């Protein structure tokens, strides 16, 4: 599923991402922009082996298991194929630990070279929320 801006920055909102952490909505949906252009089914594979998943790209390396990537961790609990499906829970459940691991959102690398430090309130313009 390609979520529009706003249908995505409405179901982050339910899902409790608002302020998570001290994120502010815009960060969120900034990162999913840069991570996935807003597309559930985006994968991307890492020069280590290892194979981001999702609307923001979880990284196989430590937070989901598909049986591919040697020494790695499933620290989500959650096979990386449920990081593709249309129902954002998941991503979102397993977004909280990783945004909770120390390094905040800095864990996104896209997030810290295109968002953080920038106007990530536009990201949520003119959304019903
Ligand atoms: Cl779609
Ligand atoms: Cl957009
Ligand atoms: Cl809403
Ligand atoms: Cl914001
Ligand atoms: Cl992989
Ligand atoms: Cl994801
Ligand atoms: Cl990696
Ligand atoms: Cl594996
Ligand atoms: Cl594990
Ligand atoms: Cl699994
Ligand atoms: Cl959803
Ligand atoms: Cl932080
Ligand atoms: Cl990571
Ligand atoms: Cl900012
Ligand atoms: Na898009
Ligand atoms: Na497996
Ligand atoms: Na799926
Ligand atoms: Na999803
Ligand atoms: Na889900
Ligand atoms: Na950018
Ligand atoms: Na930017
Ligand atoms: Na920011």
């Amino acid at each position: 599923k390609v979520f529009g801006r706003c249908e995505l920055a409405a179901a982050m909102k339910r899902h409790g991402l608002d302020n998570y952490r001290g994120y502010s909505l815009g960060n969120w949906v900034c990162a999913a922009k840069f991570e996935s252009n807003f597309n559930t089914q985006a994968t991307n594979r890492n020069t280590d082996g290892s194979t981001d998943y999702g609307i923001l790209q979880i990284n196989s390396r430590w937070w989901c298991n598909d049986g591919r990537t040697p020494g790695s961790r499933n620290l989500c609990n959650i096979p990386c194929s449920a990081l593709l499906s249309s129902d954002i829970t998941a991503s979102v459940n397993c977004a909280k630990k990783i945004v909770s691991d120390g390094n905040g959102m800095n864990a996104w690398v896209a997030w810290r070279n295109r968002c953080k430090g920038t106007d990530v309130q536009a990201w949520i313009r003119g959304c019903r929320l």
